[PDB]
């Protein structure tokens, strides 16, 4: 049920290590959870995991150098433009601001949330909490190695330089 | 005695497929043969395979968007500059010019060459003849899969973006 969500989190993590040499952030993973709940909500800002959930490996062609994804067809925007009433992941534009708080949602608590709010907070260490949930259920190391090979196959279709461009 | 040369050819083929979505050309492979025979000769032009022979995996940090390598320390130049008396792979500068001829050297014959004409020629399908030799010695697929893992590992250190710069 959460298969599509957890896969997007592992795959986006692997691609970011290839692209920027580090893995996805607490809030980048949070954006995947938001995209999972609200399929037509625009995600603005640190939105890389949400991009993999909505676009799959095709997200690779729309990543900015910042690691933010621009693909309007999937309602993903690196910065806030006029009229996009979306969630701003770690930023102050859009209709809803999403940031980190002591008493913000844990991954499980966020999936049960039944409504959107003008401001949204996720707990600290959201990434660490979310990975532990996935590690229980899957052999994450085997999944990462498959993801790496599949991402590398994608990049090598037309090459690093064409894919960036 | 030829393992480092054949390895450089397979690794550079795999890296070029990641960088530009295609394999190495007949004369890019020939440039490694030349680097192998003449360790101090500057190599100008289509020179990627020579770069891996001389720099190993460090060649990935010095590739131009043309797939030509710039590393003065390793006598590798993408274009001919004043006083660089080197072999020009597929170009007309330097002191020696290397191109394809219907009568040009085969890989075995080139390895047996004992001096340096003002105009060297390699035969057509030099890449095919070279790949056909290497494939009689190793399971090339095992090499490619290792080269991929190690190239990707190198790229992911600082990420694709920092590497091509």
């Amino acid at each position: 049920m959460f298969e599509k969500l957890y896969s997007a989190i592992i795959y986006s993590d692997e691609f970011k290590k290839i692209l920027l040499g580090r893995g996805v952030d607490d809030l980048e993973i949070a954006s995947a959870y938001i995209a999972f709940l609200y399929e037509d909500l625009p995600i603005i800002g640190k939105n890389l995991c949400a991009a993999f959930l909505r676009m799959g490996l095709d997200a690779v062609y729309n990543v900015m150098p910042s690691g933010k994804v621009y693909s309007p067809r999937h309602k993903l925007y690196p910065i806030s433009r006029y009229g996009i009433d979306g969630v701003c992941i770690n930023c102050d534009g859009g209709k809803i601001i999403l940031r980190i708080s002591n008493k913000g949602y844990d991954p499980e608590d966020l999936l049960e949330s039944k409504g959107l709010e003008s401001r949204i907070f996720v707990s600290k260490n959201f990434k660490k909490k979310s990975m532990e949930i996935i590690e229980k259920i899957w052999d994450v190391n085997k999944i990462r190695l498959i993801a790496r090979k599949e991402i590398l196959e994608r990049i090598s279709a037309g090459g690093i330089l064409h894919m960036i461009r």
